């Protein structure tokens, strides 16, 4: 029992309101250092004789990362007010952790010793559109999906798929192409399309916005967008658009004016300009995305720039009915803006998925007053290092997955954007060194993990390539090229996910196999149903023992449909190289 | 090194923008475990020759508590963007602490391992009024200060000072009384007056409001309030009113109504009612302050309530130019509401001090989007447990002191409302058990601590009594009965506080004393100023040595005036029981 490692603080991941009456509490201890923990809790004003009235509830260890045990307790305070503490036991030896420090005995003559959650407010409750939890995304890079209309393909467009993607090449893909391949997506199981920037911009990626109210001429038109979205909506698909608000393009109307007028520009305060007139040599004299001259940072602090951006935001929702906004480099925009952004957006269309792009611990942006989710990169890094690269062991993977999960609140975790790759990364199959068997595992872990999974175009058919622009080759539409074992694999898994809530929203726990270096075993539970997953992460066959109690326990193979039961001597599966299996557990 | 004890989370007290180009980073470690710490930092996009240009800035240990060491670092990102990690040294052993975990050597092929502080936006910077940081408040209980206008006292009042008050007694205290005695305060040094509730309320404490827009008649009228405030302004004193928004009183018009027309009431949504019709037996079927039927909880999520309390907030400010609101039981009101509260208030009178009564860690209400400051109860707890009750040791008081301070951002601690007692706690003299010496040590530690200190009426003249109602006696105006020793003592200190910047805005640290059981040596510094204080929390004469490097060292007794130099053998200090001394330190 080492106090040095004990920790809890009343906010974010450690203390939060799950729903209106239930609030969850976490505690963190040294790995294996504690046996059991009990939450001390009671209404702040419940008193009898100079004694505070409390109840004791045991906490359950929900996971462990490299060097910490995480404990969980969910209490529905009688009057929505609560004061709590923790009683730690190490082989019957006890300790008392509170806001005022530790003690051998439980203080009861005042409540200032204890941590406090003053009151459960419905309006503060974190809440992300429920649908996203059941959705399964497919990110599209319009320029390279499908050229469904050549008349508007920019001059120079290379023959589709012909050569390798360069920073300045074009192939003529357009929104019409997407409308032209929607069934394909509807067949895969996709239920949401996330598109990358489409508003008019010089480049092929469109991350350097030219006009936030115009559909890039080469992609199509308002008329064309609407039909895309409506066609998607009738097919049961939601549409997410990308919003590059951190900065604009060199060609942004206002920026041009500041450049050709400088100090006297009607828009000098629209940017982060230090010296006049603007320069670029050696480096820019005005803040930019990184050090890119064509991407001058917008000043979201100016009431105008702010009004404008808020207009753009509501415009598209109000005029096209998109179901969400993906906002890149969002972590670089001030919280004050994001606070409004939500207010306005949510005022218009309540269940709009506001996904901010953040490449690090995003807790400050996931409290309920801003984004609904972020890009779960820790998930990405993890899954790849284990399944694809094979650089970390299974205990390590379980460690990092638990580490990222206990880092946020449960409801925030339920709406996490889980992707294995993107337009800014290498192609998952290329990371797998070309091993399809591995990619199969990624999708497997992806599609059984709680949250909102996203699939990068072509990763389901086996596309390959390095990192940007290499990961942006044209979609592959010829069957003789698109690895079908994967298609059916993905398609198959997407089906299971829709079928099993535990997969979509349940809790995850890792069972210790007799080799935490190549075999990974875990299960998903939403309290009602339970699915079990066993993976053989190695290039050899293996006989794996399923660690389950057999009393009234039945397992169902979700891939073959087969069924059977665990006896007074349960069994052990055995998969081939990179093999796997899913079992629905029944407790009769 | 103890990895499990090392900790850092990019937010709240650990990472925060101090100003518009300077941000603070803080790290936690097991006390004495780490030799040195260095902050590894650099701009997220400054790469050259394929290597991330990052620098190594050494960190400073600003204190420790029971179990930890706290390290500090001040950094100005060249482009207001920053990626960082921490490097720890213990002998030859090296650890690199990052968002992605511990490493035994600086990873450099990426910036993702590192903790991140995206951008420095002025709109996200924390800012409490500055005037507050040089103020010294005096808390008054209008009912017990002075019966300036005996024509409006309530029927039944007792001759001023007749006997010990009761929860229902009245001594006809009024606002005129305050005005009449302003000179007494102007003489003491008071530069800020905080008043408890003054709006219409059947009680003698007025915490159960009847009408937020009416000044209790027995206290005075709108007109009388102006003059008190206008007169206060010319004597250079700020005025702060106490607003009770968490709950109303049984006599509050809207509630009375619900109490007549149940579920049909046009106001049933201004409260937290569980079943209709309302009931108080066996217990109230509606949420109240604690379990007090007379105090119905307002539902600040309701749009009408919300708009109402906001108008009340800006009404008095707007028409009476008050200098700040002390918001009662603020931790039980939703965050969203406080966010409007600040928006509204600040747009009206930016320098309005927004103080919230939160009896526990309040990090969540102090991010700059809600409260400017809260009652620093931890302060009071430590201060009394050591100087008054003599329960904890000096070392303990020290840790407790650092523990709190390090749980908040330097700029937040800069505006803390540091009080020793209220109309809710007993009397400081009564807690010292009569010893005027101990109490005298309290004013000392209070008036040498950073923040905004406050003095309970009478404390400065030796008034006594137990916990509510006993602590709310009638202000002793008889010179034959008030304790003039303390008065001057207090008048003496507030003066030094005024002239010694380092005393109100400086950093604090505890010079390890020999008898780490009864002596306390600490100094205050703001970068230039440097005051040192030595206290003999003992009932015996003590010879206490001064731990200071004496190469160009000049001490200045801020009490006698005497000046002297420090020699190789650090000068020792002789002090009587419970004696004390403050020196000004000059390095030449
Ligand atoms: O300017 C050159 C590149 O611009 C565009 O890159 C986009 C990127 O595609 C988009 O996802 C986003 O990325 C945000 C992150 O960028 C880096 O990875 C930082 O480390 C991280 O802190 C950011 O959050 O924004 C950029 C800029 O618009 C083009 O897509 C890319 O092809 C160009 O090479
Ligand atoms: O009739 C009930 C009481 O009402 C008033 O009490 C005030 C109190 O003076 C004011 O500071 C504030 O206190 C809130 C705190 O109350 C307790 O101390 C809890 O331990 C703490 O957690 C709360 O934050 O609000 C109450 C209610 O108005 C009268 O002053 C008091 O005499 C009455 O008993």
């Amino acid at each position: 029992m080492r106090k040095e490692a004990i920790y809890h603080r009343p906010a974010d991941n450690f203390a939060y309101a799950y729903d209106s009456e239930t609030l969850h509490l976490r505690l963190r201890t040294k790995k294996d250092d504690i046996d059991r923990v009990e939450l001390l809790h009671g209404d702040p004003y419940d008193w009898q004789n100079g004694a505070w009235q409390f109840q004791m509830m045991p906490m359950r260890k929900t996971g462990s990362d490299e060097l910490f045990d995480y404990w969980f307790a969910e209490v529905k305070p009688p009057y929505r007010r609560l004061r709590y503490g923790f009683v730690l036991y190490s082989g019957e030896e006890k300790l008392v952790y509170t806001e005022k420090g530790f003690y051998f005995e439980v203080p009861t003559d005042d409540t200032a010793y204890y941590f406090c959650f003053p009151f459960l407010h419905r309006v503060d409750l974190f809440e992300a559109p429920d649908w996203v939890k059941d959705t399964v995304w497919y990110q599209i890079f319009p320029e390279r999906f499908a050229n469904g209309n050549p008349s508007i393909s920019p001059e120079g467009s290379r023959p589709w798929g012909s050569e390798d993607p360069t920073p300045t090449s074009f192939f003529g893909g357009d929104l019409q192409g997407i409308i032209d391949h929607l069934d394909y997506l509807v067949d895969l199981g996709i239920t949401g399309i996330y598109l990358t920037p489409i508003f008019r911009s010089p480049s092929n990626h469109k991350y350097d916005t030219a006009d936030y109210f115009e559909v890039d001429p080469h992609f199509g038109d308002k008329e064309t967008l609407k039909t895309l979205i409506d066609r998607c909506h009738e097919k049961g698909i939601r549409v997410m658009l990308d919003a590059v608000f951190n900065h604009c393009g060199y060609e942004f109307a206002p920026f041009q004016d500041v450049w050709k007028n400088g100090e006297s520009s009607k828009y000098k305060d629209w940017f982060h300009i230090h010296e006049f007139p603007l320069q670029t040599e050696p480096r820019p004299n005005y803040d930019t995305f990184a050090f890119v001259p064509q991407m001058p940072k917008l000043n979201t602090a100016n009431p105008e720039v702010k009004r404008y951006l808020l207009d753009v935001a509501t415009y598209w929702i109000r005029e096209f009915d998109i179901d969400g906004w993906r906002l890149d480099v969002a972590n670089e925009i001030d919280h004050e803006f994001w606070r409004e952004f939500r207010q306005e957006v949510k005022a218009l269309k309540p269940d709009v998925y506001i996904l901010g792009q953040i490449w690090h611990d995003a807790m400050p942006w996931l409290r309920g007053d801003q984004f609904d989710a972020v890009m779960n990169y820790p998930f990405t890094d993890g899954v790849l290092r284990f399944f694809a690269k094979e650089e970390i062991s299974a205990r390590q993977f379980a460690n990092q997955m638990m580490h990222v999960l206990h880092s946020y609140p449960n409801n925030v975790n339920e709406a996490a954007f889980n992707l294995l790759g993107s337009h800014d990364t290498s192609r998952i199959l290329t990371v797998c060194g070309g091993d399809i068997r591995k990619v199969k595992l990624l999708f497997l872990f992806q599609l059984t993990f709680t949250g909102s999974p996203c699939i990068y175009y072509g990763d389901e058919i086996g596309m390959t390539g390095g990192n940007d622009p290499e990961c942006r080759k044209c979609m592959v539409w010829d069957p003789m090229q698109q690895n079908k074992e994967l298609h059916q694999h993905v398609k198959q898994l997407i089906a299971l996910r829709k079928q099993y809530r535990s997969l979509r929203r349940g809790e995850i726990s890792f069972l210790h196999a007799d080799d935490e270096m190549n075999y990974l075993i875990y299960k998903k539970t939403d309290g009602d149903e339970t699915v079990l997953v066993i993976i053989n992460r190695s290039d050899q066959k293996a006989d794996i023992p399923i660690p389950l109690d057999a009393r009234g326990t039945w397992l169902v193979n979700l891939l073959t449909g087969e069924r059977f039961a665990a006896e007074a001597e349960t069994l052990c599966t055995s998969l081939p190289p990179y093999g796997f299996v899913l079992y629905a557990i029944e407790h009769w």
